[PDB]
């Protein structure tokens, strides 16, 4: 398992799915792409996708946050914590 986690400081939609992982007291890897852009934009290159929050798990991307709150509640995330 390896969940990763792009945040920005100053990007409230990245806090929002940090409420989400600690809630489901998940191992995530945090990314802050605020005092970086190198990492930000090897993000870019990962999914295709410009924004965050966007998550990974084992390379394979999710999409935003609604989409990694449906992906936990379906329990898409949740077994692959294994
Ligand atoms: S909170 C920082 C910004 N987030 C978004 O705009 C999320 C948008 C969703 N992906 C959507 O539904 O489209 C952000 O990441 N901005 C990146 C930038 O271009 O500055």
């Amino acid at each position: 398992a390896n969940v990763e986690i792009y945040t920005k400081e100053t990007c409230p939609y990245s806090h929002r799915a940090k409420a989400l992982l600690s809630s489901k007291g998940v191992s995530f890897q945090e990314l802050p792409i605020d005092g970086n852009a190198a990492k930000r934009e090897e993000m870019i290159k990962r999914s295709g996708r410009t924004t965050v929050p966007q998550i990974f798990i084992d390379a394979q991307h999710i999409g935003g946050y609604d989409d990694l709150y449906a992906l936990d509640a379906r329990g898409g995330l949740d077994p692959l914590l294994k």
